[PDB]
């Protein structure tokens, strides 16, 4: 008889929601409201079997508590843990206004009409409670809809939102007005309630913050152990609620709230697998919250509420309805001149679909069992459970049917012409696809038999949604419109291969999109700028902290423990650790208002003012008379006059306050270098942000512009959009490389991780490759894998700033010298280092080139003929000028100071012939040159094919140079030899004699090429194997 009969009802539950969700899957009539039927009539069955009785009394009579303790942490955390939480902060102020102060109104009125219009003669406090839990909405329904049939870009997350906010807020007033009927306290101190009214309303969130941000720095530093993650992911949200609502009276669900939106915003330390099961895993589990609680209202509506239900009470319902559905319209549109101002404002159709799709749902009804058990046997818990069930069952019944046919109406629910393009060609893509398929299949002696009459019907896949200048602007629009259309997909396309991180696609998509809508209107880079925009506040504060800890003023053991880690450390420890008397001894004579133990910690305060005066002995004998220069040794002087001044000493109520101050104060100098670090995260989320939309957007416009060429036809216009285009870009490149100077070591940090991170990502494209061709085992290909992930995952945990590297780690690291250290040393030895002023011109078009450059600061602009550019640190310059000993190309002009390394033409040459090995220096000289060269070729011919920027560096990285001499003639072979550039001199074709300019990638017709010998120029050849 000890069996958990709970266990019955919780699984029969699960089976009836299923059965629901089931049948009713395309009916407009959502399933919650066949559950409350099913649950009324368990509850009618219940009064006359006892058996069932037995087995619904755990569940129906569930203690209160206990109620908001175990569901509303699942309920209210699964709503802000499903949030797209990055538009949801870019529309907070919108929410905020109408999700809080409309909440105010919306449940005041109806606290006013409950008291006036209806007869139970409540108080305003319970009318109060009334009007809280009726402006709980779950309009989960609706989201899903808007999500499907469009607006979802803000309306969705708007009313989403709104809803989290609103449901946050009413069971903090529920809370509130609860304990004023049920717990009523009669001190009702004046000053208190500001101070109550700071825990629920203030301490929450920062509850909510500080477990927030313990939580994901653990999560951050777990590896491989997926378990331990959602373990912890689960304890931290049921502690939040319990310590917060429980240990420490403040405001549970805000808590939660706060924890899930900063969970949801920090999702990039938790490991991408265990994300994708935690999102199942909390609907699942909202899932089992939303059933128990609707058949737990139809069980105790019919069992005990609708006994004392009369005439009128169905009259109310009706009028209430009405009431709150106008109250809704009312608060939305008297905010609305304040919406328009603030965030992306209210449409009048937008504003209907708010206000009538706010539906109730289970937080409602959820307080409302509350108030059913703690009334007991008055009649507000019954007529209370019986608005809120009717109100539910009526928003279940017609808001939430109509609301489609609504939106059709409104016409929202349109298509637009795009999408159904688009969805019209994938569907023939995909039926053309599957005719090849079948043509296939059929000539299979295996498979030759099969019904194919069955096969073709039963894999169909169907369409859901089935000269004159006034001439000349037409075809301007249209290429306007169309070259939009391609950023479009140049930003997508970048997504799939992981250069793109979402927000800056996002932000892009929605620019090109805002430029189709206007006339004229192309993408504005001055729009851009909006991304990579560092904000004052946070450089400022970067300074200010960096300033406060200044210690160049203060820069025979003595001396080298003073400035020996190990001793600050240690002492800041003590300290740490000192905080704990300090608290103890002076909370035990709180409580005492025995003495043996207050005798007792005084002794330890004098040990530790004894531990940190050998700490001053120490620092004193180590600087001598220059100790006290720094402010905060000053201060740990001013301490240890405290302890010797008071040591011998309300004679006991004011040592407290004396002990306390300078000792607590005196950890800031450990605090400032952790802010610092703090100020260096936000600044290199914004900085890597404004990256990705700058690298992004002019990676669009250089694939775009190759696009672009066979696509307009009208020659003044193609010239029309090749300007624009040139001048965003360049204005993009130049004003994106001033950053890395405003901000040497944050610019570092942002360009190391992408490295990384690209070098990671391709390192598991192999294995996949390497298991895709079976040559690796699935297992032992899964332990690798595995060392990539822990590894992407360390990545995240990098310094948010890394010191630059000084110039000269900048020559070892350079692509035609890393690995040599002999040849690095030679180079090392004779690079000169030179500083220029802004302004000044490093070399001129067609002076004589005198010697190679590397920028190790600095910026730089090119001109020659027109072509213009911008190159940053690490870029070499002067390279074609000393490999072939030809005036120079391009003017080089430094936009700000700049400092480079010389290396004269003379020492190239001693270095050309002297290190000849295999990786010869010459080659790799060329080789660099060539992939330069090759790049832009390659992208013009392949740019209408699906080849990104990427691919055809990777592609080329793999090729190599011919040496030409073993081989005078180059014979183009078409299975191991899948391209050829030219990248220097002329070559004659064998079957034509036709010669070919150097720059030039070699057409597939060419069958042989053949070469000369002349003095005057060294032809050079690139070739890209197959596979
Ligand atoms: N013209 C041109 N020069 C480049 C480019 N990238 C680097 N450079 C350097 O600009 C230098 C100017 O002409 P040089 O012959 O001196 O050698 C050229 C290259 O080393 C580039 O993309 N185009």
């Amino acid at each position: 008889a000890h069996a958990p009969k709970v266990i019955v009802f919780i699984s029969g539950s699960c089976l009836f929601g299923a059965i629901s969700r089931s049948l009713f899957k395309k009916l407009p009539i959502p399933y919650t409201v066949v559950l409350l039927i099913l649950g009324a009539i368990l509850g009618v069955v219940a009064s006359n079997v006892p058996l069932v009785e037995e087995h619904t009394r755990d569940v129906a009579h569930m203690d209160p508590h206990v109620l908001l303790q175990i569901f509303l942490p699942v309920l209210i955390f699964e709503s802000a843990f499903a949030m797209d939480v990055h538009t949801f902060m870019r529309s907070f102020s919108q929410v905020c206004i109408l999700a809080l102060f409309g909440l105010v109104v919306a449940s005041v009125l109806t606290a006013v009409l409950a008291m006036n219009l209806f007869n139970y003669n409540w108080n305003f406090s319970e009318a109060m409670m009334f009007g809280a839990i009726m402006s709980a909405t779950d309009p989960v329904a609706v989201v899903a809809l808007l999500k499907d049939l469009g607006a979802s870009k803000q309306l969705g997350t708007i009313i989403e939102g709104e809803s989290l906010l609103n449901d946050g807020c009413a069971i903090v007033i529920f809370n509130v007005f609860m304990k004023m009927v049920f717990f009523p306290q009669l001190t009702s101190t004046v000053g208190q309630n500001v101070l109550y009214f700071l825990q629920v309303a203030v301490a929450g969130p920062l509850w909510g913050y500080a477990v927030a941000k313990v939580t994901v720095f653990f999560l951050s530093h777990i590896f491989n152990d997926a378990l331990v993650e959602i373990t912890i992911t689960l304890a931290a949200t049921y502690l939040t609620y319990y310590i917060g609502d429980i240990w420490l009276e403040v405001s549970g669900v805000l808590a939660v709230v706060v924890l899930g939106l900063i969970v949801n915003a920090e999702k990039t330390s938790i490991s991408p697998e265990v994300e994708v099961f935690l999102h199942r895993f909390w609907e699942m589990l909202a899932y089992l919250a939303n059933t128990l609680i609707f058949m737990m209202v139809g069980v105790v509506v019919t069992q005990k509420a609708l006994v004392a239900v009369d005439k009128m009470d169905w009259f109310y319902l009706i009028i209430l309805y009405l009431a709150i559905t106008i109250i809704r319209g009312m608060v939305i549109s008297l905010f609305s001149p304040i919406l328009s101002r603030i965030g992306y404002g209210l449409t009048w159709r937008n504003a209907v679909i708010m206000t009538w799709g706010g539906l109730r749902g289970a937080v409602g009804l959820a307080l409302a069992l509350v108030v059913e058990n703690l009334a007991g046997n008055d009649v507000i818990g019954s007529k209370f459970l019986f608005h809120t069930a009717g109100i539910v069952v009526l928003t279940l019944v017609i808001n939430a049917t109509t609301i489609q046919t609504l939106l059709r109406i409104l016409g929202m629910s349109d298509i637009s012409i795009p999408k159904r393009l688009a969805m019209a060609g994938a569907v023939r893509r995909i039926h053309e696809g599957q005719n090849r398929t079948l043509n296939m299949l059929k000539s299979d002696r295996f498979l030759a038999d099969a019904d194919w009459d069955i096969a073709t019907a039963a894999c169909e896949i169907s369409d859901p949604y089935s000269p004159s200048p006034r001439e000349f602007a037409d075809m301007m629009e249209e290429a306007r419109l169309r070259m939009l259309k391609a950023e479009k997909i140049s930003y997508w396309k970048q997504f799939e291969h992981g250069m793109l991180a979402r927000e800056a696609l996002r932000l892009l998509v929605q620019h090109a999109e805002v430029a189709a809508d206007e006339k004229d209107q192309f993408i504005l880079v001055d729009d851009l700028k909006k991304s990579w925009q560092i904000k004052g506040i946070y450089p400022w504060l970067k300074r200010k902290l960096e300033d406060l800890i200044s210690e160049k003023k203060i820069a025979k053991l003595m001396y080298k423990i003073c400035h020996h880690m190990a001793f600050e450390v240690t002492i800041n420890i003590a300290i740490v650790l000192n905080i704990v008397p300090i608290i103890m001894e002076f909370v035990v004579q709180d409580k005492m208002a025995l003495q043996k133990i207050e005798d007792a910690l005084r002794i330890s305060n004098y040990v530790f003012f004894v531990i940190y005066a050998i700490e001053a002995i120490v620092k004193i004998l180590g600087l001598g008379r220059h100790y006290i220069v720094s402010h905060w040794n000053k201060f740990d002087a001013f301490i240890l006059v405290v302890a010797l001044v008071d040591i011998i000493i309300i004679k006991v109520v004011k040592l407290f306050r004396l002990l306390r101050g300078l000792r607590m104060l005196r950890l800031t100098k450990a605090l400032i270098p952790k802010l610092i670090l703090v100020v260096n995260g936000k600044i290199n989320n914004q900085l890597s942000l404004g990256y990705d939309v700058g690298k992004g957007y002019i990676i669009g416009e250089e694939e775009v512009g190759k696009i672009i060429d066979r696509m307009v036809d009208n020659k003044k216009i193609l010239r029309e959009l090749k300007h624009i285009s040139e001048t965003g870009r360049l204005q993009v490149v130049k004003e994106l490389g001033l950053l890395q100077r405003e901000h040497p070591g944050i610019a570092v940090s942002v360009k190391t991780r992408q490295a990384i991170r690209t070098i990671l990502n391709h390192s598991r494209e192999t294995i996949h490759e390497l298991q895709g061709a079976g040559l690796l085992d699935e297992m032992e290909a899964h332990k690798l894998e595995l060392t990539v992930e822990i590894k992407m995952k360390r990545l995240m945990n990098a310094p948010s700033s890394i010191p630059p590297p000084p110039p000269e780690n900048l020559l070892k690291n350079v692509s035609w010298l890393a690995g040599d250290m002999k040849l690095i040393d030679f180079i090392k030895a004779r690079a000169s280092l030179l500083h220029f002023d802004y302004g000044e011109v490093i070399v001129r078009e067609g002076d004589e080139s005198d010697g190679l450059f590397l920028i190790v600061s600095g910026l730089v602009k090119l001109y020659g003929k027109v072509f213009e550019d911008y190159l940053t640190v690490g870029n070499v310059i002067g390279e074609m000028g000393v490999l072939t000993k030809k005036p120079r190309n391009a003017t080089v002009t430094c936009e700000t100071t700049v400092q480079v390394y010389f290396i004269t033409a003379e020492d190239m040459n001693i270095a050309i012939d002297t290190f000849t090995l295999y990786p010869s220096l010459e080659y790799r000289l060329w080789r660099v040159v060539a992939i330069r060269i090759a790049t832009p070729l390659i992208m013009e011919q392949m740019a209408f094919q699906g080849w990104t920027q990427e691919k055809v560096k990777l592609h080329l990285e793999r090729g190599y140079l011919v040496d030409l001499a073993e081989s005078h003639f180059q014979f183009n072979i078409d299975a191991t030899l899948e391209d050829v550039i030219l990248i220097n001199g002329t070559a004659y074709n064998a079957h034509t004699r036709e010669e070919i300019r150097s720059p030039c990638l070699i057409s597939r017709t060419v069958h042989k090429l053949t070469f000369q010998y002349t003095a005057t120029e060294e032809p050079r050849l690139f070739v890209v194997r197959n596979a």
